[PDB]
């Protein structure tokens, strides 16, 4: 691998600690991540291998997707790397609350009537991820796997769309596939992605309309109750999900609208973050 000043850390600088995941991500403290406060600690994110060649490959994909794709405040920004003298890893933002489905699961409802969850930060959850998206699209990165499982949620409650360069075996995917967390994957799946294995901007639409209800649910799971099996014969039958309670028209609507069955009557991310906007200055 050869050097990249403009993005190699000293590993020396870096303090190994939690995984996070499983290649794999761990927890580190960085120290002069900033080189103006060379000591400094920061807590950072760390991807490396757990491994194969075609592994090792994958990897530096993802290093190097990520060093085109720039700066946005609702995604996972690449931080450094370090492929000098010793294992591949790339630094990534920590962020400190975890996956959004796991920070809505977790808060589920004198103020006995009020959950921490509220309309207006649901709303603006929503809106961020539009936000990071229309940044990724703009850039030309076609997500594949967009749900609140791969948003994360920063201390100060920032959403950043996460694993969006990832490369996706998309010719090799196990519809039957459950995760160790029991997730369907295929749930989130675009009917043309899924059955004519198209993918554009417009498949991360349709999955953004899942991730909105997995909002407006607090970490629901999609299809509730429906095996794959049966997912393939209803979605070929135009089976959509139903409203979920105490979710406003005007979000279940936008919902719809990202199920439509032609991508191009999906609205655009743009158009979702001006939708989103409204919603959100409506108070």
């Amino acid at each position: 691998l050869p050097l990249d000043p403009l993005w190699e850390f000293p590993r020396d600088r870096l303090v190994l600690g939690k995984p996070l995941g499983e290649g794999q991500v761990v927890r580190a403290e960085a120290f002069g991540m900033d080189p103006a406060r060379p000591d400094q600690a920061s807590t950072v994110a760390v991807k490396m291998l757990k491994a194969s060649d075609k592994d090792l490959a994958d990897l530096v994909s993802e290093m190097e997707v990520m060093k085109l794709i720039g700066r946005h405040k609702n995604i996972i920004n690449l931080l450094g790397v370090c492929t000098q003298e010793g294992p591949l890893y790339v630094i990534v933002e920590c962020a400190a609350k975890g996956n959004l489905r796991e920070f809505l699961r977790a808060r589920r409802p004198p103020r006995s009537s009020e959950g921490p969850l509220s309309f207006p930060v649901l709303v603006s959850c929503a809106y961020q991820v539009a936000r990071g998206m229309q940044y990724l699209e703009s850039r030309k990165c076609i997500h594949r796997d967009l749900a609140a499982r791969n948003v994360l949620v920063t201390e100060d409650n920032v959403m950043k769309i996460a694993d969006f360069g990832l490369a996706r075996g998309v010719h090799h995917i196990d519809y039957y596939k459950k995760t160790s967390n029991g997730r369907l994957p295929v749930k989130w799946m675009a009917p043309e992605a899924l059955f004519d294995e198209v993918y554009t901007h417009q498949s991360d639409v349709w999955s953004f309309g899942i991730l909105l209800w997995e909002i407006f649910t607090l970490g629901g799971s999609p299809y509730p109750g429906i095996p794959v099996e049966e997912l393939f014969s209803l979605l070929r039958e135009g089976h959509r999900m139903d409203r979920p309670p105490h979710c406003p028209p005007e979000l279940y609507g936008l919902m719809r609208e990202c199920w439509h069955a032609a991508p191009s009557q999906r609205p655009t991310f743009k158009q979702l973050v001006e939708a989103l906007d409204k919603v959100l200055l409506a108070v």
